[PDB]
C-alpha cells in the first residue's frame, strides 16, 4: 500500500480526527465535515502540509470520486477504500 | 425490507441485467450504464413501469446519492446498500 493511502486510511479511521474526517456509518465512503479546518488541523499531522488542493488532486489521481445528492463539507468514495477491508486497499492504484 | 428495495437488490445483482445495471467491482455502489435503455428494458421486468423519473425519485426518498468525478450513465450509492450485506439492507429507510 502506497504511503499516501496508508496515511489516508489511518487519518480517516483515527477517532482523534473524526470531528473533521471520518468513515460513514457503514464505512463505504468518508466525510470531511469542514474542508478548511481539515486542511489546517489534520493534514499537517499526517502529511506535514496544509494544502487541500494538493490532497484532493492526490485523491483524484487514485480514482477517488465524490458523493453528492441526487437533487463546507464533502464526501469521498473509492470502490476499494472501505472500512475494515484492509486487503482490498491493495487494489487502489494510481 | 420494503418491496422496492427487495426488487432493487434483485435487479442490481441479476446477471441478466448487468449490461444495463450492475454492482461496482467491490459492491459498494451500483452503475446504470444507459439510463434510457434501463428504463425501457429493466424497469418493466421488475416494476411493471418504465418511468425513470419515478424510479430516481424513489431512490432519493430512500436517501440514495450519486457518485461523480472529483473534477448516459449514472452511479448511485447508499451507505446501507452493499453487495452481500443482506442484513445491512434492513437499515435503508424512507
Ligand atoms: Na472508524
Ligand atoms: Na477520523
Ligand atoms: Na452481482
Ligand atoms: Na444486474
Amino acid at each position: 500500500v502506497p504511503a499516501f493511502l496508508g496515511k489516508l486510511w489511518a487519518l480517516v479511521g483515527d477517532p482523534g480526527t473524526d470531528h473533521l474526517i471520518r468513515w460513514s456509518p457503514s464505512g463505504t465512503s468518508f466525510l470531511v465535515s469542514d474542508q478548511s479546518r481539515f486542511a489546517k488541523e489534520v493534514l499537517p499531522q499526517y502529511f506535514k502540509h496544509s494544502n487541500m488542493a494538493s490532497f484532493v488532486r492526490q485523491l483524484n489521481m487514485y480514482g477517488f470520486r465524490k458523493v453528492v445528492s441526487i437533487e463546507d463539507h464533502v464526501e469521498f468514495q473509492h470502490p476499494s477504500f472501505v472500512r475494515g477491508r484492509e486487503q482490498l486497499l491493495e487494489r487502489v492504484r494510481r
